[PDB]
């Protein structure tokens, strides 16, 4: 089960280099180069790093050291081969973030938001992103009254917008992608889940530049199903990215390496992205966790594309299996793929076959017959057949 | 504290008159006729009813049947001054629904849940219902083999499609409501938030016609800000109509009376009702507790409408304090709602103030001063102001 | 992966009994004759049963009823070999019960409770049940005011400190389990989690005689780790019984089949019960859903069986591989399972090394190779070895 | 709602001196010297603070630094009247406790971690401490292989015994109180609730030195009923200390000011520490939002202390009113408190109204009228009453 760059595997420049600080612990590991990322990612087979603006360029650096932050990671990137599909920016940590970028009560704290996000949306685009991530960590509350959620909806939209605005004006390939979290930092996160930032899009000016950023883990912080919100985003030609990781219930947001936690999820989730041919990166948002060395840092990273690609076999086994083909059958799978009422409206109104002469109880007693198919996929995930 | 039909209180016949069935237990209490519940309400001072089909009809009955089941309730209807501004369908109580009404997979059956629906919009606009709910309680799956969630939303979006077509054609004056639910009955249900819902709305062929009913308990058992997501469905223009409850965190759905469980996101949700001027009716779906006989039955619905009475004046003294309206003040909610860049985007890319000379040290080391603001809240809700 | 007798697999007669009535639904399926239950359960190869009272003689028999029912069931244990070694009380379903049976606020309910319990515990011994478990799913509260804890825990500890003189003077064979779970059907169940049983359990006149019965899908209904849950147990020397089936997370009491659910901590359970030797029944207390008819009743049912096994195949696959115990010792299990200070107090406290002269820089920089570890047990767990 | 020393709330140096690190952002408020805080806080009306040991003396500190922290302290301490009721060790900050203080892989880390926690007890005696606080924060693990449980109990049971023939070598009058949490920052740590604290205390050698500290959010995080928790730990006699905040459901470790979160709960709590007469502080763990300045600081602790008082009023005329003592006869609380069979087995076994002759029909029939009662608590709350 060995990684190629064929299969479009990405890691952010902060998941192997998180240093382990937590909200109770000192940093067990010191900083990474970003330069030495990019070669041990590429010697494990990865296809691109992701950025956040912050992470390449130190906050607070001058026009000359941000000059060769970039030029010693372009080095790098030339190099390797590694790609760059996918930037964003980082309105979180700066004390001056505190109650949001985007949607902060002071008006003088948005504006800055808006100036260091399009100063990375140009870098992005030089170093050949075609993604812009945009995750407002900060926007939210712990308390009723200190945030109107429709003057900060108001904001919200105002500022995305805006960008809209930028990149359309200045002739730029790229796409902006929403990335939602229930909770964590705040105590509750505006766009919480998937389907929150799917209908904020609607109102966009510009909805076709948007799409949304979904992560495992976030969804199963409020307990909903990963691979039902995927298919919801993909049905409506929105999935732009993913973020793939593990996550063990609703509790704290875990970042595990992808396979951990929910596993059955995980192989439902492949299952769905090969099935539809979901052809964007396989991205990576993940942290070794802070009992590792380097050693297990790199063991953590290879053992997140080596679970995607078992799970991406037994998947393909199962659909590709003819016990599993009849069973669909058995379950009638084939019949919800058919129009309920193609025949329309007034025909289906005429149709007594569908109403005063439709046997209930014959229909009822029928079994669907989805505990047998069910172990069919547990015996295919776990090798058995 | 006393209601007036003024206050536009409502109640589902299902609510008062549920027997007290549990997964693991019997009815405790006997069945109401529906001519006494509506009596018996409008001694309490509600302004009107909902119902279920078969809560007013029996499954199986004849055409006589329903003649004088309708004849009888308009009667008690047309002595009491009671009104019924919504109805529903029941597409989950019969065997014959087990795996869903618009998205199971038998397309027979799917056939017969429009034609059961489309038979009780009709009874609907007779009895002057202006809003028709759909609340999908067996759409959804305990597996991820059993249910291809985009063909099941292909399905769902058919079935309201059609539903659209047949009001138009008629010329009914009646809107529809989505109720989402993430769970119970099923392992996972279909739409599960609000979000959810309010996206899939605006791929329907005519999205004006819909809008959502959220649950108090349904978000919770999320784990999500129940008045953060109205926000979002006013916002949008979409909240048609709202049930009201209360609910201990994430299990089972409680359905405990309005007030109960989480008391301080019950305040802060008749705040926001209340200001952004909602106009519809305030709906109870709820059910007293199966300790309780018939006295405590009515003793639990007095405290619904009673609890919604004494939050709306704490909240509204809460926002007529002069002290509460500069402390509002101190944390920049007026900033808030004032545009972020009216000045457009040249001139924030011209303003340096923004971004070379924006001093950030000095802005983030400002006080949001959100603690003094929540305490005013509480003060004011427990009324020690 | 053939189930025999000697693998110990017992099976509740409600589990595939379940009629299929949920709080929202009808019953999809018929009642099953426990006659007929013994009979198709001792084909797929189960070890025995387990009954309620009610379940085997339906509540409101007369003496000679009680009479035949119990001897058509023995003469089916007699001509199948299927045992029975556990049995319990029904105190939930019956309205008498609505406040609880050891713990209701009533005295003569409390009593009642206490003679129906007694009666069963009769028919157990006769039958030849080793283990008698409580589930008190009633004990407990919606409301803050409606139940004193301190006193509810004083009834609780004068019930089983009842039964316990009871069997002793009785001189019976049997010990007692008690089965938590943290919510449902009350709002808060009494002696919510398996620690919490524990606890009171050491309060009892005769703690000897009782143990815990815990279930999957309950811990994890509070978000808590079962393995680690049933560890404690084990180490405490009170694992009486054990009741294994899946869950999804925080929700409603799912009772899906062994295996669904949570399929990691499936494995590590497993693991730990055959590491530990675990000699007792492996009781499943499931639910064949609803969708389902008899055909998929009985899939559901061997699928419980089929999943423990190949689980157990692969654990002891995962603690026999010559990598992994080398993994083991890098991780330092060995040092773990070694005194911390066999040399006592007084020279821990004249040992320098364990303080002054430690270099605590040193000590900090090593790796733990938890996550090497973790995927050699992925891979063993899905057969990449 | 003045508070004086007399109501006896304490406060954590780590609580009011948090400087706003969480695991995506920086500090946003500077260092306090723990003088000032004392001085700040006598000012609010607290009786005392507690301290970890690296609170007060920062680690790596020599001798002599050690003895100049400790005396500005006590010169503080004595300026003020301000006791010190409570201290505690911190295994959790450095790096070397990664894996774990009392419960780490590594045997020279355990060994280094019990020695850490003697020095302090020797100073917490030297202060007046009456109670030594033990939160494992870093006991457990976020992988299955990584830690064995049973061996883990082992070590932590070592641990504690260790400690207590420590402190009655020394003749100190000190007691100890473990505090639980179920997750964070470990996926999950040893004892994970109240129970399971309980039940392991009962294991040591000498169980007499032993209680519970439980914290209001950390039974939360796992949903369970905090004040049906602090009843068992009551009724167990093993209440020692208390921590109290607020926390908004199932999520991470909030640590809102007391009040804040579930607000219902906490008028439960304090109506039961007031009427079971707990002589012990009144702690607050909490962490003032990072969103404030100094001011929001001490207006976030004052309010702490002010909604203790609110709700003690509340709870007080709760129990004062005629009308709810009726109210509680008419639910049979008086019923609940009298014993189930003092005429004893033989008795109960002869007496044909507890089964034989008992009326199930009718007692079955009573409404347990919880309702009406639990809208009385409700009025009382909101003050209207
Ligand atoms: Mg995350
Ligand atoms: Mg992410
Ligand atoms: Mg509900
Ligand atoms: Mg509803
Ligand atoms: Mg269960
Ligand atoms: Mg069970
Ligand atoms: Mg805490
Ligand atoms: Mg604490």
């Amino acid at each position: 089960y060995q990684p190629t760059p064929e299969d479009r595997f990405t890691f952010g420049l902060w998941t192997v280099g998180w240093q382990g600080r937590d909200p109770f612990g000192d940093a067990t590991r010191r900083a990474l180069d970003p330069v030495e990322s990019v070669r041990r990612l590429a010697e494990l087979g990865a296809h691109g790093v992701t950025f956040h603006d912050d992470d390449l360029i130190p906050f607070g650096s001058s026009d000359s050291e941000r000059e060769e932050h970039v030029k010693r990671f372009r080095q790098a990137l030339d190099d390797t081969g590694m790609k760059v599909p996918m930037a964003t920016t980082n309105l979180f940590t700066h004390p001056v973030f505190k109650d949001g970028g985007f949607t902060a009560n002071d008006r003088d704290v948005r504006r800055y938001a808006l100036r260091k996000t399009i100063r990375n949306i140009d870098l992005a685009v030089e170093l050949g992103a075609e993604t812009y991530v945009a995750w407002g960590g900060r926007e939210g509350a712990e308390s009723g009254g200190a945030k109107d959620v429709r003057d900060a909806l108001d904001r919200m939209k105002e500022a995305f917008d805006l960008l809209g605005e930028y990149v359309t004006s200045q002739g730029y390939d790229i796409r902006f992608a929403i990335e939602p979290k229930p909770n964590e930092p705040r105590g509750d996160i505006l766009l919480p889940t998937v389907g929150h930032a799917l209908a904020f899009i609607e109102r966009l000016e510009r909805p076709e530049l948007y799409g949304v950023n979904p992560e495992v883990g976030h969804e199963q912080m409020a307990g909903l199903n990963f691979p039902h919100g995927i298919a919801q985003a993909l049905w409506a030609g929105k999935l732009f990215h993913i973020d793939l990781n593990g996550q063990n219930g609703i509790k704290y947001d875990q970042d595990l390496r992808f396979g951990a936690g929910d596993l059955r999820a995980a192989f439902w989730l492949v299952d769905l992205l090969e099935s539809a041919g979901y052809s964007g990166p396989r991205h990576f948002d993940f942290k070794p966790p802070r009992t590792e060395d380097f050693d297990g840092v790199w063991a953590s990273a290879a053992g997140c594309m080596r679970n995607y690609l078992i799970l991406k076999e037994r998947a393909a086994a199962f659909r590709a299996d003819p016990e599993v083909q009849e069973a669909l059958r058995a379950s009638r799978l084939d019949e919800l793929a058919r129009p309920t009422a193609a025949d329309g409206l007034q025909a289906l109104l005429d149709d007594r076959s569908a109403f005063e002469e439709f046997d209930v109880d014959a229909a009822a007693a029928r079994g669907m017959a989805f505990e047998r198919l069910d172990q069919l996929a547990m015996d295919h995930l776990l090798g058995a057949r």
